[PDB]
Order: C-alpha cells, then sequence, then structure tokens
C-alpha cells in the first residue's frame, strides 16, 4: 500500500497524468490521489481532457488560476501544502514545467515528502524564460528524475544531480499517443466538420509568451500563416492567451484569414496532427507528436528542448523575424521528412515509472 | 542611477544586511529599498537589530510570519512580487537561506529582475533541512552568487553553475563583527548584569527545527546543558521557537538549571561570545563568530555547512544522541584550540559585493 499524489494544472500535464494514472490505477497496492491546481480552468483547456482521456475526477480542485506568477505560485504553494498535510502521500509526482509543477514540488519537499519529476532534465539554456527556471528549480527540488531523453539525462548530470536519482524512461506523451490513437480514430469527426482532406492542410499552434507578448513576433507569425494559407489551408486551434494577444494588438484579422478554431480536445488534436501535411508550432508536446506521426515539423522558436527532433531532421527551427521568410520556410519544409529512428521509448514509460516508484 | 532592493526577514539577515547596506549607502548612483518580510517580529529578534546596527527603517513591512513553510513562503511570494512591481528595482539582494530568501528570489526571477545571493553555495547535503532546499533553489535562481568560502564556490561549480556568476567575496558577518566590535565593547553591560567574568562561562544557542521539533533530541540538549552548568555556568539566550517547543513538551524546568535569557541584541551577543570559555550552538552564524574570537566551538548537529571550521579544529560536531556524552564532549572541548588560519576574508566582503552589483552591466 503506497500513496502516489499527482499535482496537475495545465492541459499538457492532464495528458501526461492520463498515461501515468492508468498504470498506477491498475497497480496492486497503489492508491493515487489527484490534485487539480485550477491553473487551466476552461472546459476546452481542462474538462475535455478528463472526459476523453477517462481521467478519474480529482480528489481536490484548488481553483487557482489567471493571476501573476507570484499569486498563482504563492497560493498553489499554500493550498497544495494544506492537501499534502491531510493526505500524507508517500510520493508526490509533478509534471512538466509550469508554476503548478514548481508549487507542487516545493510544497512537498518542505514536508519531507519524496518528489518525482515526470519529464525531467529538459533545458532551453535560456534562463530568462519562466519555463526554464521552473524546469531547473523543479529538477533541483526533486528526489527522482524521470528523464525522456539522453540529452535530459546529461543535462541533469551536468548540474550535479547523481546518476542514481535519474531514470531514463522515455516520454509518457508517446504512451498517451499510442493508447488513445484508436479512440481518436473512432470518436473524432473534426476533418468532417471542417471539410478537410487527409493531408489537405497544415496544422498550427502558437502560444509561447515570447511569441505572443511581443507584438512584432506575433505579427510575423500571423502574417506568415495567412500567406501559407493562400497555398495550403492552415488549421489553427488558437490558445486563449494567443487569441487575447492578437485581438489586443489589432492582429485579429489574420486569424480570420486562416481556419482558426478554439482549443480542441486531445482526440481531435491527434486526428488533426495525424492527417496534417505539416505542423507549425511553438509547443513542446506538439513537436514530439508531429514526429510520432512522421509529419514534418517547423518550430517557431530560437531553440527547442527536444534537440533530437532537429538532429533526426523531423523538425526545423524558424525564429519569427520575417513574415515572408517564415512563410517560405514552412512551405519548403512540407516536402521534407526525417530519418527512421525510434525516440521516446516503447510506449511503456508510465510502467517504468510505476516500477521505479513502488521499488524506491 | 541603480535601485537595489534587499529582502530580509530574520535576525541573521538583518545583521548581514546591516553590513552590506552601510557600503551601498556610501556608493554613488545607488538607491536602496529594504523589504522586511515580517518573518521575525518580536523586538528582541528584529527591532533591536535595526536600532543597534544603524539600519534605516524598512521601506516595506509585509508582516508575514508564524505559519507553515507553505503559508509563510506562499504569502511572502505574492506580497514580495507586489512590492517589486511597484519598485521595479534593478537588483534584488537576498541573504542566507530562510523561507524569506527563497520567496524573494522566486518573486524576482519570474519578473526578470536580477537576483544576487549574499552567502551562496553553502551545502549541508541534508535535504530534510528546509534550509538546504532554500539555498539550492535560491542559488539556482540567482544571477550573482556571493560565496563566502572556497567550499561554497566548489559546491556551486559542481551543480552546473558557471564560474562567471560566482564570486568569492568572503563573509559579510565578519565585516559586521569587525565593524561593530568597538561599539559592543563600549555599550554592552551584559557581563556586569549577569555577574559573569571573562572565560567564566559557556555560551549556548539552540534553534534548529531538527533539534527543537523532536522532544527527545531537545531533552538531550537541555539535559546536557544542565549537566555542563554544574561545572561551568551556561548562558543561554533562548530562541522563541525553542522556548515555545520546550514549554509544549513540558521541558521548561530544564531552562531553570542554566542562565536562560530572552534573545539578546548583537552588541550583547558579541560580548558574550567574545568572553566565553566555549560556545555550543546549532546556529550557522554563531559557529563562525566563535572562530572570530578564537573561542572553541561545539556544533550540536549531524553536520555543518562551515566545514573549514572542523578542519582547523575550531569546531566539533556533537549530534544530540545522549545527554551524558554531549555534556562530556562539551566539557572536553572547552580545553581545545584550533589552528591559526584566516577565513572569511578581509572584512570588506560588502565592498566587493557593492562593486560587483555596480559593474556587472546591462
Ligand atoms: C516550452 C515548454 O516549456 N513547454 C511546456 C508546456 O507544454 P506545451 O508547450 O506542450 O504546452 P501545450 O501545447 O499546451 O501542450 C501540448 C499538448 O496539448 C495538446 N493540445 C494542444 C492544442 C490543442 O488545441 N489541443 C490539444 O489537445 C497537444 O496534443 C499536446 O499533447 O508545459 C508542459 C507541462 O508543464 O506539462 C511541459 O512539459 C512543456 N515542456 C517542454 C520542455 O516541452
Ligand atoms: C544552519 C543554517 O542554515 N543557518 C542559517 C540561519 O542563520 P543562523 O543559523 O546563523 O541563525 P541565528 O543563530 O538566529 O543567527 C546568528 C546571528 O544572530 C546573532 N544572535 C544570536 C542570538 C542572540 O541571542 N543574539 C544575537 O545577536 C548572532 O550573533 C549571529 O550573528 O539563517 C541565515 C540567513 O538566512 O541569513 C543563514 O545565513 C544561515 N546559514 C548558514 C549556512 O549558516
Ligand atoms: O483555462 C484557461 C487557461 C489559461 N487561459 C489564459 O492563458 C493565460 C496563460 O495561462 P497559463 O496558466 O498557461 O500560464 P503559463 O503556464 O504559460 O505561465 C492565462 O492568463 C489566461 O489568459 C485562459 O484563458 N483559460
Ligand atoms: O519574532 C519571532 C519569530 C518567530 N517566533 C516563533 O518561531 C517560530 C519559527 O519562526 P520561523 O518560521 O521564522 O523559523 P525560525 O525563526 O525558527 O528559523 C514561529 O513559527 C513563531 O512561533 C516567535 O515567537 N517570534
Ligand atoms: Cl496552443
Ligand atoms: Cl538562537
Amino acid at each position: 500500500w503506497v500513496k502516489i499524489l499527482s499535482v496537475v494544472g495545465a492541459r499538457p500535464q492532464f495528458i501526461k497524468a492520463a498515461a501515468v494514472s492508468r498504470v498506477l490505477r491498475a497497480s496492486p497496492g497503489v492508491r493515487e490521489v489527484l490534485v487539480h491546481t485550477g491553473q487551466h480552468y476552461d472546459d476546452n483547456m481542462s474538462q475535455v481532457f478528463f472526459e476523453e482521456l477517462e481521467i478519474p475526477d480529482p480528489d481536490y480542485h484548488l481553483g487557482i488560476g489567471g493571476g501573476t506568477h507570484g499569486q498563482n505560485t504563492g497560493r498553489m504553494l499554500e493550498a497544495i501544502e494544506g492537501v499534502l498535510l491531510k493526505e500524507k502521500p508517500d510520493w508526490v509526482l509533478v509534471y512538466g514545467n509550469t508554476d503548478s509543477t514548481l508549487a507542487g514540488a516545493l510544497a512537498a519537499v518542505k514536508l519531507h515528502i519524496p518528489v518525482a519529476h515526470v519529464e525531467a532534465g529538459l533545458r532551453s539554456f535560456n534562463r530568462r524564460m519562466p519555463e526554464e527556471i521552473n524546469r531547473i528549480l523543479t529538477d533541483h527540488a526533486s528526489d527522482l528524475l524521470f528523464a525522456p531523453t539522453e540529452t535530459a539525462v546529461q543535462n541533469l548530470l551536468r548540474e550535479g544531480i547523481p546518476e542514481n536519482r535519474i531514470h531514463l524512461v522515455g516520454d509518457v506523451m508517446y504512451d498517451a499517443a499510442l493508447h488513445y490513437g484508436a479512440k481518436a480514430e473512432r470518436k473524432s469527426r473534426i476533418l468532417e466538420r471542417l471539410g478537410l482532406q487527409a493531408k489537405g492542410y497544415v496544422l498550427a499552434t502558437i502560444h509561447r509568451a515570447e511569441n505572443t507578448d511581443d507584438q512584432e513576433r506575433l505579427r510575423v507569425i500571423l502574417e506568415a500563416l495567412a500567406e501559407v494559407h493562400q497555398e495550403v489551408p492552415v488549421v489553427f486551434p488558437v490558445h486563449p492567451r494567443t487569441r487575447k494577444r492578437a485581438e489586443a494588438f489589432g492582429l485579429g484579422s489574420y486569424l480570420e484569414k486562416v481556419v482558426a478554431l478554439e482549443p480542441v480536445g486531445y482526440l481531435d488534436m491527434v486526428m488533426l496532427e495525424k492527417n496534417a501535411r505539416l505542423i507549425v508550432t511553438d509547443s513542446g508536446g506538439v513537436q514530439k507528436e508531429a514526429y510520432f506521426y512522421r509529419v514534418p515539423c517547423v518550430t517557431v522558436r530560437e531553440e527547442t528542448e527536444w534537440v533530437e527532433l532537429l538532429k533526426a531532421e523531423w523538425n526545423y527551427l524558424a525564429a519569427p523575424q520575417n513574415a515572408k521568410d517564415l512563410a517560405l520556410t514552412i512551405l519548403h519544409r512540407m516536402r521534407t521528412k526525417g530519418v527512421e529512428i525510434d525516440l521516446y521509448g516503447d510506449g511503456r514509460a508510465s510502467q517504468k515509472i510505476s516500477d521505479f516508484l513502488r521499488k524506491v
């Protein structure tokens, strides 16, 4: 009998936790407690993932969201701690690299509760980025580090973290892709409702703060996607912050010139990803998923944490400096492909994690 | 020209800030803002330090204290971010390794405000200590790391922190002792008041969570000091956390078997330290201060961050497993001296810090 308490806050964490929860569910002598920090609150950012991915209802929802870093983090720290004091888990699992992730780790470590980091050791090497700080501080607060890549392992060793607390387990998001592919296949009619042809479109997601808070970068991107749309339709589930920023800066018309959508659930997303001729993104999960389905990817950033995708030629960096340049880069890359290679493990990262926990 | 905001919360942070602030006041094109988190709030833990050490009143008093790690840290995080969004300083200075330190660094780093850590790189290698977490995360959040010892430099290098963000400046608490030494001698009457001669007592402080939150460890300590007291008087300024714990555990009667005091001010503390035959402590700062005055030290812990003191034989660990043994260790070490050696620098650590903050560049 071991109690594993998972802290999730964001869309990409709900998806990671869905792979790990399934395994821990069906593990003998494990009880899972699941805390939702409230970081993502809208149904199309949260509840749709609990439904379609068959994720047990949270034991707690802390309903903390939409504030500053200080506010969100500070309140998550107090609220999570209150729950940890009540539930007394053997392990706390935190996922990815949001304020939720860091609050979870920090609440736990002060209570002497072992912390494991699912997706550990990724580095952008840009310490100005809030997500890089969250990655570093979470890894340094954690007791176990579940690395998805060799790079991530080397990143952790370089910062003095001992071999014996690092387990290279692959990526749980590959697990989720594998497990949920069939259900996506039978439930999603998004190509239908969108009148899209398999391989008859490009899929875009953009929501990095460094791309959306900056008017000139955001303009370069929305201009580039509208141009690209002249040649091949662009489907664009628009993050809510991205949509806020584009409206605020007067760039809302570029959204009208492509096939812009509200955020979609995981099953639609899998189907849009699978059937895309090419994926343009600044998302971590989406750039790996592009590779899952062997769709060429362009990453609209100056760097990625997922360097093996660049080495394998499945992914290509295009910083948003020039709208025409960005447009051509996207159009050129859609008739490329990368090498045959298996990354991210066998789709059993979650049971490797289960195993290492109930042992350690 | 440049605005530098210090975050402080607890006694040892007001002493460190005293030393640094004095220098920054002399520096041209340097405005300071001091945020007192409210972590320490009793007058004998906060106000007395501002007064005797000549520190200007805090620009802000957040009045946070007395909660859990979660509550204190969380509330401090949100509150400090508020001040920073108003003040928009060029630097945030954080000190040591309390919950206030961490909350200061976390508030700042997410606002893209450069953080410098005064007293960076110390490691106990014991994560159960909240303090060990606070200094790991603070160091990893910081843009400048003011390390007091080579060990601390080596700690930071080992954790992947680049050499160009690390500066070995020595310890601003040596600067503090050096600068306030004459004032303490001139003004303190604590010896007169207690009726102590020089070398006629042992000084004790205890306040680690690991020593006070555990009934039987605390009993071991209080009992050991009572025994020591029978052979050489024990003076014991008692931390409010320690008193509170001693009371709740029913251990208060032990404090009557030594010369138990409320916390004393820095000036009185110098005089007590300086004239003690031996210091026994679980304090960080008191360990170094014992060495400043060449008084043997016993550290009632399983480890210290100040390892150089063990190597020079000025300090000795004595984890509290047994009262008889701990007493005997204390009495035995009263007769010892370390090796002559200069540590902690030249007493101008603050000047080095000031210089780096000014010349670091945008
Ligand atoms: C740059 C960065 O730090 N990123 C971190 C960030 O993730 P991320 O950038 O992937 O955000 P995100 O794109 O919202 O999610 C994608 C998922 O949403 C699905 N997705 C996407 C759009 C959509 O409409 N519907 C949908 O189902 C996709 O199919 C996909 O499964 O938060 C993550 C977390 O803390 O767990 C970190 O692991 C990441 N760190 C890394 C290193 O990749
Ligand atoms: C073990 C540990 O983590 N310790 C950390 C902790 O300090 P510390 O353990 O020294 O607490 P503490 O003993 O209350 O203060 C001593 C001072 O009070 C004076 N003092 C003491 C008693 C008294 O009655 N009067 C008086 O003036 C003394 O004369 C002396 O100058 O908080 C510090 C901070 O965050 O800045 C960190 O730098 C420390 N890290 C280290 C590594 O030493
Ligand atoms: O359900 C949600 C979640 C987020 N957002 C918007 O997205 C922003 C960024 O949210 P997030 O929690 O992802 O912040 P990050 O982790 O990127 O700092 C929020 O301030 C909101 O404007 C929203 O509108 N609805
Ligand atoms: O001026 C003060 C500061 C603290 N405390 C008590 O000491 C405890 C510990 O304070 P803190 O969390 O700052 O830790 P510490 O001072 O022991 O490092 C608090 O919870 C209070 O009960 C007090 O009585 N007076
Ligand atoms: Cl998105
Ligand atoms: Cl004390």
